[PDB]
């Protein structure tokens, strides 16, 4: 499912993404737009073999299991697939336990590089939030 940029911003403020660890909902909605394109089908290979999945681009060398990532861990106790639904709860639970994991929203480099220090606000302005 590709998203709608205030679409999924609904979605993330839903499921209790904005302020969380103080990061604002547009952070959310700027990183999920320059990491995935909003689409949750989103999948890329990294070089240590691990892949990345979904709107916030999850990866399997920690977050979850793909069965081809060998030694990794499963920190969010989910398939990979999972991260990849239209249902974006399973991407929202596993981030909020990465964006926890005390470096910020730092863990997603697309946020590091195109979000932070910008006015990641106007990644939600017109929506009716």
């Amino acid at each position: 499912k590709v998203f709608g940029r205030c679409e999924l911003a609904a979605a993330m403020k839903r499921h209790g993404l904005d302020n969380y660890r103080g990061y604002s909902l547009g952070n959310w909605v700027c990183a999920a737009k320059f990491e995935s394109n909003f689409n949750t089908q989103a999948t890329n290979r990294n070089t240590d073999g691990s892949t990345d999945y979904g709107i916030l681009q999850i990866n399997s060398r920690w977050w979850c299991n793909d069965g081809r990532t060998p030694g990794s861990r499963n920190l969010c106790n989910i398939p990979c697939s999972a991260l990849l639904s239209s249902d974006i709860t399973a991407s929202v639970n596993c981030a909020k336990k990465i964006v926890s994991d005390g470096n910020g929203m730092n863990a997603w480099v697309a946020w590091r590089n195109r979000c932070k220090g910008t006015d990641v606000q106007a990644w939600i302005r017109g929506c009716r939030l």
